[PDB]
């Protein structure tokens, strides 16, 4: 690939990550460091006015720990959406087989959403309903049973990706790169996938070292968190399924059940 | 650093490599590819042909071959950490973070090499003398059978890759010298001399590969099933703890996996 088209390609992914998710890494980062001030939500009672005063989607209509961790859930499942449609405008996608699109969200998209959370999150809270609240790690760390420490490890991975000090357009490539991965299980025609990847990662170099031309070996640090976030999905997996064998008060409208399942 | 000095530092590393450990990928090749008749290796795909290579080359079987592979894993680590003294600047750093960095680097580096030795059939032995099928290993009782099986599906994903060793200095380098460990004191010099070798594998990488299109991403994205393996097999070994309580490990591998 030519500098040029690489740069093309970079900017091409920049401008349709903007028009797919709603709150950027840019301007979460605003509201983060202060620079309409958001709702904080850090105990029991501001909890209790945010939903009143706001209208927090995902924490309305039980106990409160399992409201939090189900108002996740909900949002998982919106993100997911977002991330379909940003991957239809990754040159190559809608061409591949229609069964290896879908196998490729399907174990892509929890990556994603982890990569993309960090964006929201700071060492002392993370961002919610668009960057209009901020919820407080110790208010997630401090909820009962497992759910309390379902959250931290969240806050854990994102601080460290966090220092790596990725912007939106190196995130739109990065992105990318985790949705063509030929290793997905069941993948039909890894060969198109990995052809694709093979130009992703290239923008994503070129991009990085104009972006970060001081960042020594930023690329292929944050290829080495791709480690990071495959160890984590791993373990969010095993913290649900614990979750789900050990709670008998998770019971949603079955529909509900279907939806965020 | 300049172009000079990571041809130097790659040059320096290969030297160590091949004065550290005796079975080279190289060698490794040259038996299992054949065309040769001074050094084809005895086969054992049995029961039958193990007891004539014990004579060529106590207790239940899948023991015995556990055990093998456990006192080969603890050579292994002798040459690994032979190899680690060369990489310059690691005797330098903080001697518990010496520690911590061979602790959880040696087994992704065993799964690497040993990827060198196998093939989608088998896996070389007793320095290449010997060669034991796949088959005969999965078909092992208990979970010792499951045991051996993952080692040769990410090496024949690994092997696609067809490094060589000059190559393979760098990246077990890499992997030695990753400052993500826990409990690691002192990250930023170890994660500088990464960087120094981050740059000599990738224009390592460059230079013998040069149609090998982002093949420096793609042997980085590979750090990802070396780490996904050392996981499962820790698991395993708990279950056979559990399971086998007359069995023991040695103290050196033992050291390691605790935590
Ligand atoms: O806006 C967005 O892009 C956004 C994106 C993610 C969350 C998110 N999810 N997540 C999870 O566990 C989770 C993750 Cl990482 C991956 C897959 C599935 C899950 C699932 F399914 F298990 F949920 C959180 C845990 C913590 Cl600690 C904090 C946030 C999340 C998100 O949370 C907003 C939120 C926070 C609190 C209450 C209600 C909503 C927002
Ligand atoms: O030459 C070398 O560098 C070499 C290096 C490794 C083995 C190795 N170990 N290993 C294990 O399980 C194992 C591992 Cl990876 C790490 C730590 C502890 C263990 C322990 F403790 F569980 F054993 C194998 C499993 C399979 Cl499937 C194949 C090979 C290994 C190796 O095996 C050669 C061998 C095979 C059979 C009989 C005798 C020797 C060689």
């Amino acid at each position: 690939m030519e500098s040029a088209d690489l740069r093309a390609l970079a900017k091409h992914l920049y401008d349709s990550y903007i028009k797919s998710f709603p709150l950027t890494k840019a301007k979460a980062r605003a509201i983060l460091t202060g620079k309409k001030s958001p709702f904080v939500i850090y105990d029991m009672n501001s909890l209790m006015m945010g939903e009143d005063k706001i209208k927090f989607k995902h924490i309305t209509p039980k106990e409160v720990a399992i409201r939090i961790f189900q108002g996740c859930q909900f949002r998982s499942v919106e993100a997911v959406q977002e991330i379909t449609e940003y991957a239809k405008s990754i040159p190559g996608f809608v061409n591949l087989d229609l069964n290896d699109q879908v196998t490729l969200l399907k174990y892509g998209v929890h990556e994603i959403i982890y990569t993309m959370l960090a964006s929201l999150m700071n060492k002392d809270g993370v961002l919610i309903s668009e960057g209009q609240g901020f919820m407080t790690r110790e208010f997630l760390k401090s909820l009962r049973k497992p759910f309390g420490d379902f959250m931290e490890p969240k806050f854990e991975f994102a601080v460290k990706f966090n220092a790596l000090e990725l912007d939106d357009s190196d995130l739109a490539i990065f992105i990318a790169v985790i949705i063509l991965s030929g290793d997905r299980p069941g993948l039909l025609n890894v060969k198109p996938i990995e052809d694709i990847q093979d130009n992703l990662l290239q923008a994503l170099e070129l991009q990085l070292k104009l972006n970060h031309p001081e960042s020594s070996q930023l690329f292929a640090k944050l290829l080495q968190k791709m480690t990071d976030l495959r160890q984590i999905v791993t373990e969010h997996v095993q913290l649900l399924q614990v979750i789900k064998k050990t709670e008998t008060d998770m019971s949603l409208h079955p529909l509900l059940q279907e939806i965020y399942k």
